């Protein structure tokens, strides 16, 4: 056609969703994973629950191998405090980026810009239907449309990244998920759209979107009432007291709950994977001392401290972030029981 | 699929284009404008881009009133602008209000999508056919399927400025791109957008068989800034050497596009003919940074409430026609001061 | 997978062509009137004799619009005893290599610009419609049918696929009656059997408006009849109409037959077919009535020629079959009305 | 639109290609039996094919079984026989009754196409894997897609023989594709399916994707007749000489496939018994045009109908007559012999 696809140098083919689904059906321990993470997570914004979701995984995943062992570990820590964490393993596929660089494990899961985004489904899919068949819930990432059909059903808990909080088609897609979702507040602290972006989502709404055989089609969606803020700080962090009881005030003149999801890491540890223990011991402190608000929170951790560089060539170290650096695993372990210990406390 | 209540049939992008295919009149007023555009962002015209046109599209009847009105308006001042209709299908907001004529042609809350993209791919023909180029709002990537080839030159949602999604869109397409800088009116996410816009990408997308698909793009050169104003307006001599410094710095052109209404205006729509006065001294002083402006323009000024008149916008508060016939000769005259 | 696949193509589905060749009310109000006109005629409360005549196959979409327009004129002045309806193919099934038809290869050279093809005749089959032109077709696979059968009155499956069970099924789904042949060899009783089937309602796989596979259930299709299309010899006469009157009551079938003027019934001679009307039309004029329609292969000027690629061709003539010319086509419509206010 | 009840969702053939995949024996015993019949076809291979099966699968299990049997004697007479397993699974009828296990899976009139689509696929890739190589019936343009990579020959449904589409199908196969003669027993409108399935050809038809597109096919030398009898059998050495004599007219390879059932056993299962005798004692005394047979084989002999609410007898046909495995393995045993007395 006239004036088409001047920019556009290849289309290839993509196996449509249905391809995927039939492929990794989720076992009947997969499926009931899912489905108790969920009415758990309900139960914990509808205020019946006062245990504290934690979210708690590697920036995104590039190994399946360091994954599972990974999951195995986190697993053993959800079933031991289990009465006071709901316990979900942060399962991320993609890593936005401003800037060029890898993309994550859908993208170019050989991570050499062959960009081998069939494989690369697959291998996410099964990795998700493994960790939640071995029992561990997973918590995902919706940065788009299309992505999430091939995934959505093995998530228990979905974010939409805080540079699209105030995208309508991001706050369409979250009316229609079937599990709960965070909303982020704005890279610059701001409040507001994350408010607005779950008032969105939760009213029903009619749209464009793919269909699970990869076909357009006019959507149209019920509302989604399990939405929440996730504070992941601004200019500063907005992790403390002062920023919680603002928060709180601001999500009831709303006339929502005050609940809040606060990020250790991002702009709340400026970066800085070890300062995640540092607003772990105030969060738990607020906790403690009798903070209800405060009903999750999210982590970046995986099996060794830091990160690594895909660009230099070296070869890679096992079970090491690529992308944003994390806690290791005896941090992540200290970190849990922290967690465990202050729900308790707020408790007695 | 719990919160999942129906699905329905859409029209692959292949059935409009096949319905309204573009004329050779339509496909060379696409041609022609781009490419000047693209002249205009390379530093090769001292022609201003101007953008012009209702906040959003409701009566295709007055919009193609308005588009014979603008046409006569662009082959007089073609030595000095390049003038381009604002065709945006519509108003992106927070809470209730029409989502506009794709969404829900009907006004019935019907949601008639696929009419929608009839009677705005139509109107988009029409206006193309006739001479006059158009300006286009890609607020998702489904929508743009339908309609970019029809499109001279397109903007971001000021929403979405931020997103990976929007930025590997425009990444993709065909017609030049303005980025929209942040609502504190700092220049930082555009920057972003404009360089993330200008690489590759390869990424999932539909295609206009109506299928998804893994899509491999060049990267789009012809990108620029917008500048709408912070909670101050930034249209001013002080705020185009700001910005300019900071593209400077980026290592991106110094060329800015001023959007005359909404912050830079106060809200006022009047008061968009203020934004003219200095924007319009600063050309006629001799800036070159500023290569397009912006305007929310239609044939009876002011808003009014689906809560019935011809011409008048359901939106945004636009400048009438006296106005807009006396702000793009004000613009034309700066130019040919300018150009000396 | 894809050894002996060489390349595969993107194709417009038959959304895009039902969007950019909408039926105007014109051609609504002919489809549905024809419709209407063949069923009662099926049914026997009309007398009136159904006539699907024109080309073998259209190659020359102008020259088939001069052929429509003159049809036209004499469809009105036979009205009250023809129901007059335009043969529109645009495949020719052929077992050897060579041109298959407008769909599939619309510049002749062996380009094979189908989506052009789709286009061209669906513009073509509209623009007819359009004019008050009835119009019929032959379905040879399920996926062509989309793009067109709603501006189709009328339908035949093809001889080499009258026992097929894809085709008894999609005529089950049709919106327009249908015809089966008979064998090569004069057994009625593939046609019959194909006559049950399509009256059944089936599930089945095929090819929907969007271009996409999908279950289909049908309904089943009542307004079939046979076609006596001749096989070892011919097979018009009231003999051979005897007999396979007595094999369609036997099956509980409605006694009424279309016959096929043509092909082995003309012995393969286009002249012939005068020959065939005669004894068809003595039939009529001799009270006989389960005679209900015919089909005569007809253009502008009368026999065939030979297709060579990038040669300029002859105008108004079949490049398929050899057919009967105008002033033939002329002749025969007037003696089959003739006969048929005979058979009053 | 006026005579369309309901249309439902059908998976594409990718999502059953991803969910059954070929794993690298089943790829391998495609690969090796598909070359294997073209070098028979092309005269470097005295063996003979032998496509032996039940009428149609209503049970994996029991087609597993027999398939493990079958196996056995496909390795202890490779070096006179290739033996290809018949797996059929619909049998062609216009009169009422089971439609096969993809329609109709369940044996219930559940019509559940999606769910016989995943356990046909199923079956044929176990069989496949296991190493038997497989035999399959094209009676539509659709379900060729979803199981055609693992069929190591197929026939096309002798009611469409005379199909452009069909045909059509056929030029764009990777196996061999097997032409039945007509039902008065006339071999032309096979020649003619074997000559139009030989050429290229540009059509519309599926994709693995479940979209309509345009395709162009590169042709297929593979095909042969099946001679499976007309109003009278055509099995006999009268028949044959007639048939080598109307390929050779025709440019044609003078070589037959041999149909021992349907009307070629007089719709009696025992007498291809007989069948086998006579067609063994021409080859045994040198006929070589005859390269391939096929047989209507299952565990237990006979048949037996569908009935609802009922149990069904174990390794039975529900369709068409078989002989039993007793006579399977003496039928497969006096080809063999009869490929070693003609060398
Ligand atoms: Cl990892
Ligand atoms: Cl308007
Ligand atoms: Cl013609
Ligand atoms: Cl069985």
């Amino acid at each position: 056609y006239q004036n088409d696809d001047l920019r556009i140098k290849e289309i290839k083919e993509l196996l449509p969703p249905v391809a995927l689904l039939e492929k990794f059906p989720a076992t009947e321990n997969a499926a009931n994973t899912v489905a108790h993470a969920r009415k758990a997570i309900h139960k914990i914004l509808k205020g019946n629950d006062d245990r504290l979701l934690v979210v708690i995984g590697p920036c995104s995943i590039h190994d399946p191998v360091a994954a599972k062992e990974y999951a195995t570990r986190l697993l053993a820590l959800r079933e031991e405090l289990k009465d006071e964490l709901e316990i979900v393993m942060r399962v991320y596929f993609e890593k936005p980026r401003t800037t060029v660089g890898w993309k994550g494990l859908i993208n170019d899961p050989h991570m050499d810009n062959s960009f081998q985004i069939n494989d690369g489904l697959r291998i996410a899919r099964k990795l998700l239907l493994d960790i939640n068949d071995s029992g561990l819930p997973a918590a995902g990432e919706f940065l788009d449309m299309i992505t999430p059909q091939y995934l959505a059903d093995l998530m228990s808990w979905g974010a939409i990244g805080a540079r699209t909080t105030e995208s309508q088609v991001h706050r369409e897609l979250a009316s229609g998920l079937s599990c709960p979702v965070g909303f982020k507040n704005g890279t610059d602290g701001t409040i507001k759209v994350a408010i607005d972006a779950i008032n969105a989502a939760g009213a029903p709404h009619c749209f464009l979107s793919v269909t699970k055989w990869g076909h357009s089609a006019i959507v149209n969606t019920s509302g989604n009432g399990d939405c929440h803020i996730i504070l992941r700080g601004g200019k500063e962090p907005n992790y403390s007291a002062k920023h919680v009881a603002e928060v709180k005030e601001g999500l009831n003149k709303a006339g929502l709950p005050a609940q809040v999801m606060i990020d250790f890491s991002h702009a709340n540890s400026s970066k800085q994977f070890k300062k995640q223990m540092d607003v772990c011991a105030d969060v738990c402190q607020q906790i403690a001392g009798g903070e209800k608000a405060i009903i999750g929170v999210m982590v970046e951790s995986h099996l060794v401290e830091g990160n690594q560089s895909l660009e230099s060539g070296e070869p890679l170290a096992y079970g090491k972030s690529i992308t944003d650096a994390c806690i290791g695993w005896e941090d992540t372990d200290a970190l849990l029981r922290q967690l465990a210990n202050a729900v308790k406390a707020r408790r007695g």
